[PDB]
């Protein structure tokens, strides 16, 4: 089933991309003058789910919520209940992503993949358990739990495509999740924990040493295999991270674009690309996270964010903020006039 | 008159900014987690024309169009008539800024401050002459012509404020204008011409040496005084550059925000800040121009753009692209919920 999923991810349509480039070169402007906006429009044109042209229909931001057992290691200053409280606030439209998604005309889907609290009405229920295992002393979950969630979220994502959604944004919510995210980044990039462990949600500079030690213990004890993205996710990841990876696999299978968010999303994208390299062409960066390990993670994904906002909230807020940029590349493509029509000739 | 203008530019309102910061710190998120979006909202709150709160009413992009005599020195590959043709296309909504402004819900004002062609219907007429003087052999214009245009554009800009406009964007259109822009940057920053001369609108790499020589000749022959922003503008600038500087002085006098665009706008902002330092707090960067001298210009304005799009079209296209970011900071401020209301307490 998951093998079928991964097997059926479409390659980009080179024919549509060639037609796109030619059309862009003929627009009313010096060739290549709109830089990354042009490359973005061509990238979009190659995505099968977009019907050979850069376009944006409905937009959705999927927010994966879960708690982590590693919170008990004192790696986070936010009360663990904030996960459940914020998840509820998501249904009320008062959070950061809700406000930014509203601005971009996108709908937010709040998905509970493992919150340690009673079920929250209004939230999509896909909970694996009440929080994942404490990665400092063992695995976050079993391989089967990771594979099942990947499959479940993948299907949900591509099912939305059937309802008009053509652009996705990924996000998360889970106290302490920058710890497993750092563990995954260290494992995938081969970087020492000290280089990728950040302050997360305002962790005091005096408590960073403990966080670094926790990440190292998690790796030593679990011995995750860097060449097996699912092994890494299940051992030192979390339900929320798995869920984000699932959105990326689902959209790619659907041949549609996915906007990344911040540091947590970069770790999930590293896992997704390890599991299936064919997912890469569907990923679009949004902003450059203020988290310490962002530069290393982005270098390994070979991505250069469009927005430098020093943001570090998460929730998919950066993804929503970049949606207007994607629509701008589409507007450029479809609405600009052409050089030939104005009798303009440039060498 | 111009002395009155410069004298009456308001200082930022520290009281409104303090109230803004306190409100932002209390929003439903870890303090400072939205980074530059928070600093932007506070900056806006201090602008008197915004009534003590970050808000955006109507938006306008002012595009200054003019031709340059230095075009005859072979520093540009685009036919000189493109200025007049593109200015006309601006009235038809087919250009890059028109499409991006439409996306942001902004109106484009096309202003002819010196196009070397017959008047174009639909374009605001403020032409000083049919193109400015060739800066390679003398001044672009007289000091009085520069001062008069500054005053004229300044008044037009603040007059729009009376019609609901609260956010401005500046742009230009003029073949060969990256040459005087480079001259101004060299003069204001004390950088050698070779470090700030770029390829402009696809100038062949083999013709760059000539462009560098032209910039040096312009400076040697005119001897512009770096401490007199108006002296520099009139000697080695152009009508379009003067006009952009005028929008910045007008909006600041009006106590309203102005979004910069690319390299041409950075040179105009250096002039404006030299003429009146009080203008600085009203300037908002948009993107990081692909032009070679952008890094140096931005360092001297002490600005860090939000968008890295490798754009180099001009027209105010980058300014329009960043307008959604300004509205996002306002939406964050007014629409997010508060920590206290959810009983959340963070150290
Ligand atoms: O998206 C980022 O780059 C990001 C960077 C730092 C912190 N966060 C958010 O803060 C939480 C993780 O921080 P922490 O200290 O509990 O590990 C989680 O709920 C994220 O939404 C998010
Ligand atoms: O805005 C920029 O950063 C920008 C950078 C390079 C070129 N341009 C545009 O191209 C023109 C100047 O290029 P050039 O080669 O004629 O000096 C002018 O009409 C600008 O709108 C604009
Ligand atoms: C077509 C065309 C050519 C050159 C420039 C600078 C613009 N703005 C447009
Ligand atoms: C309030 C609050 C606290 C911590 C985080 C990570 C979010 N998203 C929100």
């Amino acid at each position: 089933t998951l093998h079928a999923l991964l097997r059926d991810i479409p390659a980009p349509d080179a024919e549509a991309m060639a037609r796109t480039q030619q059309h862009i070169d003929g627009l009313l402007k010096p060739p290549g003058s709109l830089g990354r906006l042009e490359t973005l429009a061509v990238q979009l044109a190659g995505m099968p789910g977009l019907n050979g042209t850069p376009q944006v229909g409905e937009k959705a931001v999927l927010v994966m919520c879960a708690d982590h057992g590693v919170w008990d290691e004192g790696v986070a200053v936010s009360p663990k209940i904030v996960t459940a409280i914020q998840a509820a606030n998501m249904t009320r439209g008062t959070t950061g992503v809700c406000v930014l998604a509203a601005q971009a005309g996108a709908k937010v889907h709040v998905i509970d993949v493992g919150i340690d609290a009673e079920p929250i009405p209004g939230v999509v229920n896909m909970r694996v358990a009440r929080g994942c295992g404490n990665i400092a002393v063992g695995p976050a979950m079993s391989r089967l739990q990771a594979e099942a969630l990947l499959l479940e979220v993948s299907r949900y994502t591509c099912d939305l495509a059937q309802r008009g959604v053509t652009l996705f944004g990924v996000g998360e919510l889970g106290m302490a999740n920058t710890t497993p995210a750092a563990a995954m980044v260290s494992v995938f990039t081969g970087s020492d924990a000290k280089e990728v462990v950040g302050i997360g949600a305002n962790l005091p500079p005096s408590r960073i040493d403990n966080k670094v030690d926790v990440v190292r213990r998690a790796i030593a004890i679990n011995q995750p295999n860097p060449r097996d993205g699912i092994d890494v996710l299940s051992k030192v990841g979390g339900f929320d991270l798995v869920g984000m990876t699932g959105v990326m696999l689902g959209a790619a299978r659907c041949g549609l674009p996915v906007l990344l968010d911040g540091f947590l999303s970069y770790s999930a994208a590293l896992a997704a690309c390890q599991i299936a390299p064919a997912v890469r062409p569907y990923l679009i960066p949004s902003h450059f996270s203020a988290e310490k390990g962002a530069r290393i993670a982005l270098a390994h994904l070979s991505m250069e964010p469009y927005l430098h906002m020093a943001m570090r909230l998460g929730e998919g807020s950066g993804a929503a903020l970049a949606m207007p940029i994607v629509e701008a590349a589409c507007a450029m493509f479809h609405n600009m006039g052409e050089l030939a029509a104005s009798n303009i000739v440039l060498p």
